[PDB]
């Protein structure tokens, strides 16, 4: 993207993708983005939303014990 730029991790922090079901994207970044700024708040963890029409794959930075936290919150909003 045009607008952002790759950055090193802070010591100790890495970077997992979190796939989840195309039309549940919404569900988990709430009504203005509130439901995915909780999750960031709660687990400690920096998530970058996917785009519009691209693939529907969150990306969770942080530490791995709060990066697992924060891969739970996330596809506990997918439902059966």
């Amino acid at each position: 993207h045009h607008h952002h730029h790759m950055s090193p991790n802070l010591p100790g922090q890495t970077t997992v993708q979190v796939r989840v079901p195309y039309r549940v994207v919404g569900l988990v970044v709430g009504p203005k983005g509130a439901t995915i700024k909780r999750i960031q708040q709660q687990t400690h963890t920096y998530i970058v939303t996917p785009s519009r029409d691209k693939e529907p794959v969150f990306e969770v930075t942080g530490m791995p014990e709060n990066v697992d936290r924060a891969r739970e919150e996330i596809e506990m909003h997918i439902a059966m």
